[PDB]
DNA sequence: CGGCATACG
DNA sequence: CGTAG
DNA sequence: GCCG
């Protein structure tokens, strides 16, 4: 049929059930609003399903046997094909618990629990929180002061020239080193919220010391306008030039020595759901344990040595997916 | 019923 | 606590 | 919320 697991299945990037996939995704979000973990996988579990179908789904018998869909699933999507909208959705859409939520944890800095806290203690605007400065982190007024540009979608014609930027850094930083796009856009994305890029060297533990000797270069050369400072992932705000004029974007720069490359590779490149659905699979249906590392057997206490994504799979049992297929 | 990814800053 | 896919 |  349908396998259970997202990464058995390939998830194209566009699909033919959009609205009702966009629909149990809000129900996802406020879930997780909420705390509620559990209802948050299986909305986006099924909201992943109907993502990998071959065609419009048009009849509710056509979610029978469909893996993720029972009572409350499955009644999103008849209201959706019946009235076109569904009354559950519409209500967390306009509450004004979930568009706080969502404008607050969209902040740089700012998670979950730090918007519940807020929202609790009355507050509901980005302005407000601008109004008591005090009670927020370097990081946190880095988020607001740049969240208008970080809101603005990082678009391809982006991505080349920060690629470049960041290929000059890193080759004053370390002769040979190389940088992968990684994340969404490695999947096909034509725009995203930030870019992502994996670093590494093909001689192994050349790599040792490389970000920080990166990002010191980007700050003399006065394109960061934030980062955090040893340490391997940096997630940084980027000056990018624009007409006239410059815009800031999220930049996540993440090393990784070579023999880990392909973990790491397969870990940023997500999405975010199929890495999850990836090693619960490996550790439930295979008993290895799956890490942006490694991949790792506890009963012959041994790692799995990979030259690249193809093997990760192979070793799992699975069939490879390229990226553009694991938009989960 | 228990489980729900797995890390680093 | 934040961040990441 | 759903799976096994
Ligand atoms: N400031 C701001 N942030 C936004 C807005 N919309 C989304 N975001 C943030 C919230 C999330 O952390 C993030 C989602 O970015 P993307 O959709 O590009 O996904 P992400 O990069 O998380 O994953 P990916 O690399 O594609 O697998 O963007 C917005 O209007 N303003
Ligand atoms: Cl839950
Ligand atoms: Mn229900
Ligand atoms: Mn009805
Ligand atoms: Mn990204
Ligand atoms: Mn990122
Ligand atoms: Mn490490
Ligand atoms: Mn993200
Ligand atoms: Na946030």
């Amino acid at each position: 049929w349908m396998p259970a697991y997202a990464c058995q299945r390939p998830t194209p990037l566009t699909h033919h059930n959009t609205g009702l996939s966009e629909a149990l995704e809000i129900l996802a979000e406020a879930a997780g609003f909420e705390g509620s973990e559990g209802r948050l996988l299986t909305f986006c579990r099924a909201a992943s399903v109907l993502k990998a179908l071959p065609s419009p789904v048009t009849t509710l018998s056509q979610l029978q046997g469909l893996p993720h869909f029972g009572e409350h699933s499955s009644r999103v999507v008849q209201e959706l094909l019946e009235h076109g909208v569904c009354e559950e959705v519409e209500r967390v859409r306009r509450s004004e618990r979930y568009q706080t939520m969502k404008l607050f944890t969209q902040i740089f800095g700012v998670g979950v629990k730090t918007a519940d806290r807020w929202y609790r203690e009355g507050l509901r605007t980005l302005d407000d929180l601008r109004e008591q400065p005090q009670k927020l982190t370097q990081q946190q007024k880095a988020g607001l002061q740049h969240h208008q540009d970080l809101s603005t979608p990082v678009l391809r014609s982006d991505v080349d020239a920060l690629q470049q930027v960041v290929e000059e850094a890193v080759g004053q930083a370390l002769p040979g080193a190389t940088v992968t796009l990684t994340g969404g856009f490695r999947r096909g994305k034509l725009q995203g919220h930030d870019v992502d890029f994996l670093i590494t060297h093909p001689k192994e533990g050349q790599e040792a010391g490389l970000l920080p000797r990166v990002m010191c270069r980007l700050q003399d050369q006065g394109l960061i306008l934030y980062h955090q400072h040893a340490f391997e992932r940096s997630f940084c705000i980027f000056r990018l030039p624009q007409p006239g004029s410059w815009k800031a974007v999220r930049v996540d720069l993440v090393v990784a020595p070579v023999s880990q490359f392909p973990f790491a590779l397969l870990g940023w490149t997500g999405s975010k759901l199929f890495q999850r659905e990836l090693r619960r699979f490996s550790r439930k249906e295979k008993g290895l344990w799956l890490n942006s590392h490694g991949l790792f057997d506890p009963e012959q206490k041994t790692f799995f040595q990979a030259a690249s994504e193809e093997d990760i799979f192979r070793h799992l049992g699975l069939e490879y997916l390229p990226p553009e297929q694991r938009n989960a």
